[PDB]
């Protein structure tokens, strides 16, 4: 149920092996942390989101970012699968490393960049991923995502050694 | 199933009574037509979309628009409900009537406007709606959404008189 979904700390893994981590911190907030790929190293705390239950076993988590990126994710916890679509401004695709930071401390840079560089055409990425780690960390657990990704961290998260 | 979803011609109705119409014309294309509200009169043909089946009974239809608007919809046909999130550039919220047209014949205006006016902060609208009309019109039926909305048209669609 929704009570079970809120608090979920997940890693999901794309076909190419990229690992993305999310924590459903409360009914309107996520933290997230990206371990691989185009924006590996990016992490975000206290992102306001819309979270709804679409039907039994299906949740939707959606938000807009200070960079302009729009995201709509669906999670299907019982099937250990998610789907996401990300609508990136062109500039995020062309200058991804600008976005690779603890975004919360670089909002002004995100805003400068979204005005400086081109938005269109957008780079739109819809893709499924497998949910390859799940633990409920409770609500408003501020320790779950509290520093940048480091080498081997996803192994450490799955091992429960942190 | 997906074969049943593709071809769906729907009207869905928000709590405020606004009626939005969509036609899932093929596995990567929609047409749509808005009868009420902020952008009443807007209609679009041949919009490329991502359509996936998330699980039994749950579909996702998502796309970006020439105006910059990003949309991610979920349909739950058996429960006669949908959820959508729309991420509007600020300018679409402030100048909605620019977008009220047959968009296909005004792409240059959409592109001029998305560059002329402000994008941020976005106006983001997540909302459920009830699916209040459904008929499968087949695949690539070019007559389903082929002119602008007019007074009473949704009654005419539900009556099957067109």
């Amino acid at each position: 149920g929704m009570e079970n979904f809120i608090g979920s700390h997940m890693i999901y893994t794309y076909e190419n092996g990229w690992e993305y981590e999310i924590y459903i911190k409360n009914d309107h907030t996520i933290d997230y942390r990206i371990h691989s790929g185009m924006v590996a190293g990016r992490w975000v705390r206290d992102q306001e989101v819309n979270i709804v239950k679409l039907t039994e076993g299906v949740y939707k988590v959606s938000w807009t970012e200070p960079t302009g990126t729009d995201v709509s994710l669906n999670f299907m916890p019982n099937e250990k699968r998610m789907h996401g679509i990300i609508f990136f401004p062109k500039w995020v695709h062309e200058h991804p490393e600008i976005t690779v930071c603890y975004q919360n401390d670089h909002i002004d840079l995100m805003k400068e960049s979204r005005e400086k560089y081109e938005t269109y055409p957008k780079y739109v990425v819809p893709e499924f991923a497998e949910i390859t780690f799940l633990k409920n960390e409770g609500v408003d657990n501020e320790e779950v995502i509290s520093y940048a990704p480091y080498e081997g961290m996803t192994d450490d998260i799955r091992a429960g050694r942190l």
